[PDB]
């Protein structure tokens, strides 16, 4: 039967020329290729300034703990500088086809979590995506303070240990849980559905393992290979 499962691009498209995990090119390049969305990883600087970049510490700074100063002109695999948050936004802003996929990493303490939570909202809400941009996080702080601050707005799990009426209870509307974790638990794709609720696997990259998920039937894939995904999809529904 049909398949109804759309494409997102972890880090953006950066398995491409000239482009690089969580950059401006991988996200505009995500956009090239019509990927249904574009995941970034989002940090708060000591500072209170939110910037994107996947690890906990870049180029021996740990981006938490160190001010915005500190890290402005540290380089991506690309070339480019360090983005802010506010300058991937204005970018997305002109990309109109890319749903917005924003991990929040995890922060140091609740608290914490929560005002990275409150100023990623309030960042959104000013650059006009709120319409277009979907929470991710591992951390349950963070989670639990976007669906306070954003009721009507999605937001996923990514730790992998509840169930999918464990999440609904709590206010998420989908799960984002790493790939062994479905083939554990098998049946929690269709529980998401019967809950109305959406279903995300990570980060899948084998083709045969694209092909067994889409079988599953989970709403998205998130991949390193996202033109592979599309491919396939194509195909299967010729
Ligand atoms: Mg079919
Ligand atoms: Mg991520």
């Amino acid at each position: 039967g049909k398949d109804n499962t759309k494409v997102i691009a972890h880090r953006g498209y950066w398995k491409t020329e000239g482009s690089a995990q969580n950059s401006i090119r991988s996200l505009e390049r995500a956009s090239e290729i019509g990927a249904y969305g574009s995941e970034f990883d989002v940090h708060l600087t000591a500072d209170n300034v939110l910037v994107v970049y996947h690890d906990n510490d870049i180029q021996g700074k740990h981006i938490q703990s160190c001010t915005y100063d500190e890290l402005k002109d540290l380089q991506l695999s690309n070339g480019e500088k360090l983005p802010t948050l506010e300058q991937y936004l204005k970018r997305a802003k002109k990309l109109k086809n890319i749903r917005l996929i924003f991990e929040l990493k995890s922060h140091d303490t609740p608290e914490r979590n929560r005002d990275a939570a409150r100023l990623s909202v309030q960042m959104v809400k000013r650059m006009k995506l709120a319409k277009r941009t979907d929470y991710i996080s591992f951390n349950m702080d963070a989670c639990k303070e976007f669906i306070r601050l954003c009721p009507k707005s999605e937001v996923s799990y990514l730790n992998g240990e509840l169930s999918p009426m464990e999440l609904k209870e709590l206010g998420f509307t989908g799960l984002d849980y790493h790939y062994k974790v479905l083939q554990s638990h098998p049946d929690w794709v269709k529980d998401c559905k019967v809950l109305g609720m959406t279903s995300n696997v990570w980060t899948v990259d084998d083709p045969k393992l694209m092909e067994e998920m889409i079988d599953m039937g989970v709403d998205f894939i998130t991949t390193d290979l996202p033109e592979e995904t599309q491919k396939i999809l194509h195909s299967r529904a010729q």
